[PDB]
């Protein structure tokens, strides 16, 4: 009972459209059968659309209107596209992601493999999407420009206890967008090669992002938050080549702990248009040159005294933290320029304790331009491994 | 094998109760067919009990009493009922809660929807609640009261390895109660809208309760412990409105890291009747006030000089947190007086380093009182934001 | 499509050999199925061996060699065999793990249950193992030896994107074995009385270990990384009686954040051959005594002078975490020793702040090798609870 397997139920009025053509006709006839069934207001339950091992194309976008949908698969099945496409596939054993693997091959005017939403009041509430794979199969012109235009779930409607949960998302431009996400949850998810990991667009409350792998694109982010409230990121392993990996813009009352970053550019975790009282500790903060040669020259156009971790706001905790910088003199921005690990943009009262810097250069650990004021510099560097351009920052060396 | 669906299960001797009447009767004569099945003490594998997307009413209490019981749905499916109940349902959508749907409509005389308990030795082991929805359906007699008498899942016996993950409960006067509990797992659940959350009473040791969302009521705890040790409390994020939001008793050397705090009311951490060597660290703590008018007005009965940190009791190290404290003045309690962040009741050796304040108000970042001894209070305040009634206590200033 | 179920699949040329004689036989021929069916490199999505609530003996070890293969089952099923087989078994309604259970009765010459391992070109990628039991039956000659020559599963060639979750292991020499592990996620398992317990050999990146409960041997290790380098472990529950809990040898770059460490023996966490740039922080650590008798007396042959935090290596940050020691002074190695929570064996720049101890005796919070050149001590110990062998320590006081 309200349980379908995608590769059992035909479309009435087109018998040879199956999963493997286009599941993504299959999922919304199936839909279109759940609210069929489902007319009550006081009795629409939802259901269950499970999606067996296998390889499907998904051409047409799916429009998911009914609150506590379920679809799930038996995988994630991650592949690498992105060493394929710059190796020698002779003799290789895979070309392509497995599992509950859907191919995303959307058109312009309809890019979201899934697109949740709706009108009307209830806002939509309990829809979980889990263990399953999206392949947005290829960039393009360039084979490695993380361009496709292809979204793999979109949410755009005010939604409230979604759970996104062991994903595999691939070579999409944007993974994952979430607007307006209240009691959101996005864990244990692998989201790599896209331009975009995921983003919490609009506003959002209470939302958790934890346990999750994640790697974005040179012009994309890994995780965005907008005027987020309540917001947790923790125990994920965020690695390379967002233009940032962590970024809020307005963001409020958040928190940034027990995290791994990896990054190859600057200003890796950001807090801008003024974040207030947030807290980032416990993360280790690692920043290096890019090693990967099809990638080797490319940038997010900032220097390195945008700063590893570049904070506009105020009140804000950045503490207990490992800064592990490894970056060439000859690539560092500006010539002769020291590598900034902690820069306070703008803000009052911010409080910067206990990071422990290692570089392999001179570098300045904290930075706090002129603009900022009554900022606190604890065991974060000697004299001269923090720059203070204001007049009221108190700072206390790490003997 | 071994394997149950609730909707295809009919009682041999009562054919026409089915799960959608009384989803109780129909498991606990699943239950009575396992044991008519396993007798054997070395064959005892267990089952799995699967709820299908689905309306279920359950009249009658379940008691589980055997090891490795499994009892999955597939979704949370939860949904506001407050917002409902204070909200005009007109033209809504959706006016309840969905997925594995199940209905609490207990009796006086039977509370908890499951009751797993067990005499005689093995304790019990590895039984698992997982992804599905227990709802209480409302509150009596005011809507909004958080009273109803009914416990969604409660573990009266001394259980080992038990995990509750994935699940949905709303509007019961106790959502999950476990006592005795060893090597126990609360993760990735969604426990809000109900009187009390998670109560692990009795004593406790090695549980981790992470990934969770919670909500309580007034009158209620959200995450509560007795006499645990061992307990880690990480990556959470409790919302508004628990008399408190973690709560222990006597517990000893436990840990609350990586966690998001957001209370109403004074004591939204409390460490009570000798709690011992425990770690509060890495903590976004927000008190505001009550924002929702049907609840506008109504308190826990304790005031601001409480502390929004309650601790009793010796060695406990609270650190590397974000205190974010916004009231009114007017809602400030005792009139005239300076909230207190952090109130050290009593105890000994108590260590306080490293925690931001940021409040609207003159406010008093750490209280030692009278009765503590040997206290250390190290970057948490200016010496005017401290009060230290002891002599022993030894405090270094926020330069 | 792609999805089996161990119970109803018949092995052709051997029909009376069944998942509950010997799953291992029945899983290769499934897998031998596969493959038969999956023949092109860009048409391998792999599939999914479901295994229902059950005892099955596994004699014949299984080899994983297709990619995005998932095996669950419905529990984890733990047992605590240990206690069993110290105890008086009449009357007892359980003497064996349960949930989809899995009895390793493997021979010398094919150790693992499963091993993972495939050769050519692209590294096995997104196989998944999940919510099922790997029982070991028993230790021998001993039967608190914890030996027996067994393991779980293992992954003896280059892998990407592997997910283990919501396992349970028990009585297994070695319970999970991962070389060359690659964004590779180990999360909510249940690993206990196993002679080891995770062991990531070779060399690692981005590699994710959270969620977990472990107790290993005297013998062997609870948590063992080699060459591993962005490794987060994070709010795992480790307990009792590894060697150690957490043992790097020569990870560079890795974190230790919000865990619960419980051992019986020195060197519960260790830094070893060279470990540079980690991360260890907010994290409990308890070190006592052996309080079950069948082991009382046994040790892992160090003494309290290698410390309870063991590190070599340069520029690690250990802060913000909480030691609990409380052993007998007659059980304290050498006699008159004072112990020794944090020692820096050896290496350059180590940093250690705000690390608060709670002993039952004199103890050196911190002990810096004559080796050791630069370390940094703030706020762990007053001068008399920290010993510099070195002249350019620099320490400050916990007032």
């Amino acid at each position: 009972p309200n349980t379908y397997d995608v590769t059992t139920w035909r479309i009435k009025a087109h018998p040879e459209v199956t999963a493997q053509s286009d599941i993504g006709a299959v999922i919304n006839d199936i839909i279109a059968d759940i609210k069929q069934r489902q007319t009550s207001p006081d009795a629409r339950p939802g259901a269950a659309i499970i999606i067996p091992p296998g390889d499907y194309d998904l051409h047409t976008q799916v429009v998911v209107d009914v609150s506590y949908l379920t679809i799930a698969g038996f995988g994630h099945g991650f592949f690498s596209r992105s060493i394929l496409d710059n190796s020698n596939p002779t003799g290789w054993q895979n070309l392509q992601p497995g599992a509950s693997h859907i191919r995303v091959l959307t058109s312009p005017s309809a890019p979201q493999a899934f697109l949740v939403k709706r009108a009307g009041d209830p806002r939509l509430s309990g829809i979980v999407f889990r263990d399953f794979c999206l392949d947005g199969v290829g960039f393009t012109p360039g084979k490695n420009s993380y361009h496709n235009g292809k979204t793999g779930i979109e949410v755009a409607s005010d939604n409230d206890s979604f759970h996104i949960t062991g994903m595999g998302f691939v070579y999409l431009e944007h993974a994952l967008i979430v607007r307006g996400a209240d009691a959101l949850r996005v864990n244990d998810n692998m989201i790599a090669e896209c331009g975009n990991c995921v983003e919490l667009t609009g506003a959002g409350q209470a939302t958790i992002v934890s346990g999750n792998h994640m790697g974005a694109g040179p012009d994309g982010v890994t995780l965005l938050a907008e005027n987020h409230e309540g917001l947790l990121v923790t125990g994920n392993n965020l690695f390379p080549r967002g233009r940032s990996l962590i970024e809020f813009t307005g963001c409020n009352r958040c928190s940034v702990t027990s995290n791994r970053l990896q990054g190859f550019y600057p200003g890796m975790l950001r807090l801008l248009n003024g974040c207030k009282e947030n807290l980032i500790t416990a993360n280790h903060i690692r920043r290096t040159n890019e090693g990967y040669p099809p990638f080797i020259g490319r940038g997010n156009g900032l220097d390195d005294l945008y700063g590893v971790v570049h904070i506009a706001g105020d009140n804000n905790l950045i503490s207990d933290n490992l800064f592990a910088y490894n970056v060439p003199p000859a690539n560092i921005a500006p010539a002769g320029a020291q590598p900034t690990q902690i820069l306070i943009a703008g803000g009052d009262a911010n409080v910067v304790a206990l990071n422990h810097v290692v570089s392999d250069v001179a570098s300045q650990h904290v930075v706090l331009d002129a603009s900022t004021t009554h900022s606190k510099v604890l065991d974060s560097g000697t004299a001269s491994q923090i720059t203070s351009y204001s007049s009221d920052t108190a700072i206390r060396p790490t003997p």
